[PDB]
């Protein structure tokens, strides 16, 4: 899977379950052009978001819906979202994995790159 | 100071010094309209962005520009910028710290609002 | 698997291979009694430390050597290890991943607790 | 002041008040020393530990009482403290903070020194 995203929660100690997710590709003329979207399975994970032959050079904007999954859990939360913008494939083809762990007033992401 | 920024580098332990730091307020148009910005200090602080008058209720953007500062330093950074987007002052005023904590494949950001 | 430790590398966008994990229990007389030890996987991940049955209710420790870590890949590092002290099945089963983060001054630890 | 402790909730947003934190040296016979104590103020700091001339190169431990932090909000948390051990001093004094975000079932800590 080239791209596959985690997503995590530190209040709860769980992994973030049916948090929507859009990834976006910077198109020729400097918008975001959406590419992706799904939601994390009871696994905290997102996979099947892309394949190899689609998944291009480019800049690409991972944006997870943290507003919406702390409000449905009764917690009026500080960020709009959480997004994560990066340069893929540049060197050629890598497996990307974009793990976010989240807090209401707090997030981190790191990102796992692998060469297949 | 209504809106203070900190940045820190966890790769040397030291506050990220000259770090470009952009501020957007979003207009009526869903368009991100500039509204401040600076490099942070020897301390890694950013103060003086704006005022209490200036500073109303709105979605603001706070863009990090990381990749220069690893770049910089002779590392390959997996972002493009790190960038923390929230509601201000839907409730009046209140003092906001945005912090950040850098890495090249990875970044931590918390709001201290007091 | 009732423990399982994953260990990531924000540095290098790399799982954290090769690192030396030892897990401790607190006995009853309050000292730390070695319990498993092993070394992360080309996937950062430890499994097999131990079985339901052994894994009693207990105060843990999980120590990873971060140290050794940082100073082969040429770096010396701020802290001495990243330990993780938890109480266990106090309610009964559950699975424990305990993850790391690591950078050379800096550490975050994550847990995701499921019920079996 | 050569060693600070900074504390912040990421939960609430806020500076972590109240805590606990007890700093320990590591003796010769490999036991943990008492050497310092306090409870953070109203700004989540500890200031005032220990003075340049008795903090002297060695090995530190400093443990943060955050199961009665969490406790006290009515949430049930994951560790029974946090802990951060490391060397100081080496290569002489420096100053030292060490910072700690908290969440129930996750911390992060990162250390500036300058
Ligand atoms: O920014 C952070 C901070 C942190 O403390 C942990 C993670 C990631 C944890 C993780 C846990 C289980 C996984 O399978 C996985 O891929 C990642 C990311
Ligand atoms: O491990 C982490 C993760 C993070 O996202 C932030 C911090 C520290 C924030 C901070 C905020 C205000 C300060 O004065 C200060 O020294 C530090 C530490």
């Amino acid at each position: 899977c080239p791209l596959m995203v985690k997503v995590l929660d530190a209040v709860r100690g769980s992994p973030a379950i049916n948090v929507a997710v859009h990834v976006f590709r910077k198109a020729a003329d400097d918008t975001w052009e959406p590419f992706a979207s799904g939601k994390t399975s009871e696994s905290g994970e997102l996979h099947g978001l892309t394949t190899e032959e689609e998944f291009v050079e480019g800049i690409y904007k991972v944006e997870i819906d943290t507003k919406s999954y702390w409000k449905a859990l009764g917690i009026s939360p500080f960020h709009e979202h959480a997004e994560v913008v990066f340069t893929a494939n540049d060197s050629g083809p890598r497996r990307y994995t974009i793990a976010a762990l989240l807090s209401p007033y707090s997030y981190s992401t790191t990102a796992v790159v692998t060469n297949p």
